[PDB]
């Protein structure tokens, strides 16, 4: 179902994670050491030059719905490989881009999705920096969002009804995670202890307000 | 308030994003071209060798609450920088790790947070791969999660009350985004049209079940 | 009618010859000396970075039916330029290829004609060697 | 009858084309991969450093009426090879020139024909652009 | 009982002297010549990259109570080796420091003793100059 | 009474320690920063190129009974300096050796004592490892 | 009148010596330090790339009757320089050759004189080796030579008439240098003291004979 | 009788020339190709590292009265070799110097003669440049010299008595070389034809005078 062509810092993580999730993954790499190291973290692991068409054919690359092109430094190899894959009519080709130019040429040679890892981690890290309590989040729209917050010493031993967010800030609490244990859509009697995960939902500015005065 | 020491693919994104959010950021780089290119995307931009203590002092680095060490290839430079910063009693030092070894030595020299960008993008990309319908998601815990899904033709013109997720699958719908318009905590009469954003919340396997039989 | 983007050993020859035949040619080059040397061998000669879209727009590159991409060594610059030209709906884009890979990426990004100079002169020279008469 | 010393974009084409025409061609190259790839496109293919006289002798280079010096980037190697060949009394020595200077030194050391591939393809491409019909 | 990882001016001396005293010493080195030269001055001598964990395991490095990290110039290799050894729960890890920074990072990753050779020989030489008698 | 020509890891230690013991020491260094840093750790500190005879004369190097040549990496500078000092009839010349070869040439050019810092600290460290008590 | 293009071990010596003799010399070098060091040993000294024609023109290189190309390692630079100089119609171009190939190409591009320094010093050193008594010499032809000899204890207090070289060995004595004082075409009564300079002239083998039995 | 340790541009010439003169020479070289190439130009040729004492012993280096150290670039190897040779009490050790420092250390480690090839060829070339007619010469003293001159079109078909040098310039002609044929101490009736070798003897300034007005 999944084939990962470059087993580096980026692609290797994709391989290991997909394997950990329970999907079947074929790992490819030109470097034998890399192939050996990922033998345990993949259904199958093969030594192959992804820029060589007959080798791609030998891999049975056609058996796959998703092929990930994760060769970092060598732009030539990456775009050539992506090209060969597009020739073989692979349904989904995901390639890691190094820069603007690489993104452009991948764009035109029919890459289905282009990933800028360090860029995205850039914005994500910026998000966590801007607010140290936000552990994670998802934006529903330009104005509305669901936010994951780390409870500070302002929130310990407080009940949901005490923190009347539904009226005071127009936001609603969705979940509380205490010592790994999880409470979904909790009732107003429930207690939030410090260092716990708190999942709020509402307007961005309203959530910021609640963070400011509340915690 | 924020200082970014390495203006590369990773650090540059952090800088640009922090600047876009409205925070004041001091960008550092040994490469003059990089400093010039990030002049517009930062409050201040300086040419400096982050491995030279007197230069760090010249930057007024102690005036900052958060310093980001984002020098990629040069592990020596990274750990040296982190060390010097730790000597200067910087409250929060975030460093990009290249490998396991780098993570360990940064860990021991008192790095406050160590980031593996390509790894994390690895797992999230794996997440988007496992379901093309999940546009985004957030893990509340090992078993429970909030998921954003792309509506298929199986869900078109279906009501929330028609798709009884709260009893049949034990999960709860949180939001519906239809042509950009947004419905928060929608009522059972509401309609879901295909290709719209659907926000479900619950157990991972249960949501997977709902994906399987429902859509 | 004709624009030549790279004034090197290859492109410069195209420019000079087209000019000698009596056609009007706009010569482009990032190197000022090259532009100066071909001032006499072209209707107009301009300093410009062919990988910069706004510069291409400033050249009035769309007013041309034929644009020749003759940047040799820099594969990246060549393909990026070809790309920008393809975006600007240029009717005929002819590019000099460095190798097989360059030929492939140029092929896919919609190059109208891809030339392998050394190859073609190769077969031509072989022809001349086969019968000197 | 024919020997091609540099199996690159230029020389490789000469080799392949001469072989395709039905002439017997000896392909030389310092790079083993190139030699391997042109085994099928030549009567014989040999790994050799064309700047080493004893290797040239080992090739039986004197048995040839036409020897082609097609080493691109390395001007030094090119002129050294041409020189050694001129010493071995080769009847016809054709060399690919990189620039004006290379053309001059090849000219003086007795090169029988000096080819500027990109230039000639330049004028021919200009010809084709001038009248597409 | 003793393992010396870097057989240079510093570590080689440790090895030779420990061997001369009658203790059993395992000498390690990435350079084959060094390993060969110290075969006679050690119980066992092995070619190995001290920055590679599986090689460390292959050496049976855990069987040793004292491991000496004596890699000079390469600070990275030194700290990486020290780190790997600290992971393998080596009881006593003594490392040669190049500078203040190296001393600090070795200090934090749990080096049992950090030696500054030139400094100590400095103070001792000063002692000898102060009273030659 | 004492002159230290190289203020590095080795020589700087000698200087600082001799100064701490109460002897008068003249510190030399080609690097101004080094001279500045050791201003407090020496009776006098001077910027000078030890391979330049007139500079040595300007230092009043002959007024000293002991001159320490502690220039590490630069073997040439070290031996040249030692040589100039031997010409100037310096009573005691002590030089830091880099390797066997350096030891040999220093040996022949009349060095009074040749020190191998890393070697000696090597045996010393081996001693400390043999009996931790 | 004289221009030296390469100020290295070879060319620098030519420059310095020509300057010491009293001729006016323009020294050229691409290396600024070299140009600075030869400022005192030349009429003029200039930083210039000898492979750049416009720079050569800027030097006023055509105003010179003799131009010396003494660039060692870089054969390409040497031949290119020689070529450019030949284009500028320089009357006399002397170039240092690195090897046989270099000698040949310089020969063909119209070098007026090609020098192999280490070769020539090779043969002369061989000459001084064959007889430690020959301090210097000059070959008139393949068979005949003029030789300068160091007097041994076999020749001490001997007269020219005592050592009848003109008949017994067919050679003729030309000069005697005794404690620096010099005697040209000395009379038969003159005495030769040991360790003095003796200038004989004749056939090589005959002089060797005289060395053998005489001294 | 002679051993040459470095078979390069310099040492190889010494070897070949000594061999051509008829002396027996042992050539040493660490490079096998060099040893093979000089097999024909030496009595014996051996592959050896001159910095290795036991190899020197294996060569039978002790059998030689003269050992030439002609290793160019590697100063360390040169001085180390010279040192080893001095330890083995070789009577005559001649070494090629690269620079001032090398000359100094060779001087102190007991080198019997130190040669600066390119320097000496420098002064020699300067001599031939200063006067194009002087082919060679030997200085008897600061003021007096014997000079070899190339006859110009001023001297063709002239008799020695016509060019009364013995009175007019105080100099005396010693030899005339015509088409390889040689005339020693020629009588006044003899003719000098152009392009012939002419050997004059006398005062330097006087010889210059004769060159000026005569030829
Ligand atoms: N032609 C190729 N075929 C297959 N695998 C390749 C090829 N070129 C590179 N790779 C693999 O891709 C990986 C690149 O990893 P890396 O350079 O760390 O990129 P990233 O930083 O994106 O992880 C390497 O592990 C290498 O083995
Ligand atoms: N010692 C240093 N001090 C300051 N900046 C540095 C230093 N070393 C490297 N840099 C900067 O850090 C940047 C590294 O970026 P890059 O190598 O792309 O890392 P990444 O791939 O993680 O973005 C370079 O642009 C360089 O200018
Ligand atoms: N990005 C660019 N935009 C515009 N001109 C460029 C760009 N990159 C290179 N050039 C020009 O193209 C020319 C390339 O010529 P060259 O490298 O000699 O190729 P060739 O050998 O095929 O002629 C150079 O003279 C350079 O000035
Ligand atoms: N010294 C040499 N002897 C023999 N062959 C050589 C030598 N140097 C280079 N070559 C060969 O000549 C070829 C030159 O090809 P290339 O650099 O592509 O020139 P071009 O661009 O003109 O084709 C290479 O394949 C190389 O193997
Ligand atoms: N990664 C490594 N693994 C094992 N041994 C190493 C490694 N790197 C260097 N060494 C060895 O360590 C020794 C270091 O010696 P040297 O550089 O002279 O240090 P010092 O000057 O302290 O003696 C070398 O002999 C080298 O072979
Ligand atoms: N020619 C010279 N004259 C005077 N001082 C010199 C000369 N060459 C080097 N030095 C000084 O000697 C010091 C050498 O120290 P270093 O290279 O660290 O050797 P070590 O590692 O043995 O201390 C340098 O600080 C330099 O300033
Ligand atoms: N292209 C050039 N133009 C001018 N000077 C040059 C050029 N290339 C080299 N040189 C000079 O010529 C000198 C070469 O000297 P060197 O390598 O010692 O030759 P040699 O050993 O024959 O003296 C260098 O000092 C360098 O500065
Ligand atoms: N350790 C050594 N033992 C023997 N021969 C050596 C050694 N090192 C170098 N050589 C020889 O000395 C020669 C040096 O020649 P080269 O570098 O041209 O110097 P030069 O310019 O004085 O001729 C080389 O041919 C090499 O084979």
């Amino acid at each position: 179902q999944f084939a990962v062509i470059g087993l580096g810092r980026f692609g290797g993580s994709i391989c290991k994670e997909l394997h950990r999730m329970g999907h079947e993954v074929l790992a490819v790499d030109i470097n034998e050491e890399k192939v050996n190291a990922y033998a345990s973290y993949a259904t199958h692991a093969v030594i192959a030059n992804a820029t060589e068409e007959n080798e791609l054919l030998s891999l049975g690359i056609r058996n796959f719905e998703y092929v990930i092109v994760a060769i970092g430094a060598n732009i030539q190899a990456s775009t050539l490989t992506t090209l060969l894959l597009k020739e073989l009519d692979i349904p989904n080709i995901w390639v890691k881009a190094q820069n603007y130019y690489h993104h452009k040429v991948l764009e035109k040679i029919g890459a289905d999705r282009i990933i800028h890892p360090q860029k995205d981690m850039g914005v994500k890290i910026a998000q966590s920096l801007s607010d140290e309590n936000v552990l994670n989040y998802i934006d529903l729209s330009d104005e509305y969002s669901i936010v994951e917050l780390l409870a500070t010493r302002k929130l310990d031993s407080k009940s949901i009804i005490d923190l009347n967010v539904r009226a005071k800030y127009g936001c609603t609490i969705l979940a509380i995670k205490h010592h790994g244990d999880i409470c979904l859509s909790p009732a107003p009697e429930d207690i939030i202890r410090e260092q716990d995960c708190l999942v709020i939902m509402g307007h961005k500015k309203d959530i910021k307000r609640f963070e400011n005065e509340g915690m």
